[PDB]
């Protein structure tokens, strides 16, 4: 706040300017396919 | 004080000389006047 006070009127004290804190949490986005020897041998798409 | 002393009587002792203390205390004389900023800084001549 920025008060405005007068020629001779005392001076109160003004709400100091407050500060935020934003937790960015890192979380682990996995991928976890379960796929078969079978199918990464028998093809020859080399599917990995 | 000096007595004046004759040739029979003895001398008696004399009173010595008093010493006085005078004691100029120090005090403080101020002057102390609440100006507004303002005064100073919106008077043509220098207020202060």
């Amino acid at each position: 706040t920025v008060n405005h006070g007068e020629e001779g009127k005392t001076r109160e004290q003004t709400s100091t300017p407050q500060i935020n804190e934003v937790s960015i949490k890192l979380y682990p986005v996995y991928a976890y396919p379960r796929t078969t020897q079978e199918i990464v041998d028998f093809s020859d798409v080399d599917i990995l």
